């Protein structure tokens, strides 16, 4: 009796429209190497939770002005996290993810019909590259740098580098059909993108659990993500496009910035 | 998994604060089935469902509730197909809370009424020995059944203008019983209530002017029934005569 992996119950009352979840650190998006301990709630989990709440409270979705300022910590004690949905304008809602009361994440949401879903010309992007790296080669090069370095690159098949962009070929871990049916964002996507963004950042020229995102457009439900095209947006701010095998974009993130120490 | 036997889930959204339940007809409140077919939703199940929704909608939680101007005009039918029933709550200017029980492409409202949380300063009582000494007849459980599946009646004290029913309640008091204010099978105790006081078929409808609940989880050992089918006043009390529930202006509709 659970609405979504990240939205367990509708706990709306006289004073508020909201959803509540209780997390131990062992759940799907929380899923970590050999058990748990204290840690930051995953970045994508905030977007996926907010999206799931908005869809319950109601095809194309646009989230704007998203900000995770005070990170939610999980894996130490049992946390009860709430997602409130509030009015903003005629075609716009506000959301807040909060616990205990501390607001961890907030943003605006619109429901819209995307008249032109964008695409990527994958063969052209691939032919333009100056280097193509295996998953090991990325790790080996990131380990060299002092600021940047990570653990696993299990989701990365190969990385196509060009001046101004990285095109990552993904092989995200297997998730059950019934569980993947409720999700848009895969629970392992951040573990693949983060080393890839660091690879873009280090070639041009730590995480504290915070981030900001100017805009997020979701063009279809249940998008198949085989590639991620990462660029600098026109402190490091990025534009990320996630597409299928054919280049049809399912998710676009514009003005994405992760906070560091 | 389930909030209450009659409120399975909170399905509130942007457009409405509501609860939804899916019923089959094989449940414990509709257990005294003459056959395995279509039947009217029990009369008191509408009150218990509405009360459960209102209590969920709040929570500080006050002990006293008053439901007023209750009306069940279009009966909910159960036991034919799987029915999805909703209870919507709608706050008001006076601080009162309206409700609607409804189902179904084409939505039908089966029951509606007004609800209010109150602190009852003076909980009423019954002088049981005095009421019992006024009676002209006392009927055994059988003698009642011989006039008219039902049980849960120890004896009936009949006087001019009233019937005082001594109730034999199983009283499960489990996590499922602790959620209800009206005991299960109490819903059928209204079917023969009109038959004993007076000395035609029910059409699934009713009207009720006022309902006051003086405590949560009330122990109901007696029901005093009077005239306010005709309109009735029903007081439900414990062994000492402390009233837990009072129904005023209760009128069940007749088919012919």
């Amino acid at each position: 009796d659970i609405l979504h992996p990240l939205l367990h119950k509708n706990t709306s009352d006289l004073y508020e429209l909201r959803y509540s979840s209780s997390f131990t650190g062992q759940e799907l998006f929380m899923a970590d190497h050999l058990g748990n301990g204290q840690r930051f709630f995953p970045l994508i989990a905030y977007l996926e939770m907010a999206r799931a709440a908005v869809k319950q409270a109601a095809s194309g979705i646009r989230m704007s002005h998203v900000a995770t300022d005070d990170p939610l910590l999980v894996g130490d004690d049992l946390v009860q996290v709430h997602v409130g949905i509030y009015p903003e304008d005629t075609g716009e809602l506000a959301y807040k993810i909060y616990s205990e009361s501390v607001v961890h994440s907030h943003g605006m949401v619109e429901f819209t019909s995307f008249v032109e879903v964008p695409t990527l010309d994958l063969p052209a992007l691939q032919a333009e590259s100056s280097e193509i790296l295996t998953a090991r080669q990325c790790y080996e090069l990131l380990k060299e740098r002092g600021m940047a370095d990570h653990s696993e690159f299990q989701g990365i098949d190969q990385v196509y580098r060009a001046p101004g962009h990285v095109l990552v070929k993904l092989s995200l871990p297997s998730i059950t059909m019934e569980t993947a049916e409720q999700l848009v964002f895969h629970p392992s996507l951040l573990e693949s993108l983060l080393p890839s963004t660091r690879y873009l950042i280090t070639e041009a020229t730590q995480l504290d659990g915070t981030f900001t995102l100017e805009e997020l457009e979701i063009y279809e439900n249940h998008p198949a993500v085989k590639y991620a095209l990462i660029r600098f947006s026109d402190t490091a701010t990025l534009d990320i496009e996630l597409c299928d095998e054919a280049g049809r974009i399912g998710i676009r993130m514009r003005g994405f910035s992760m906070g560091s120490e």
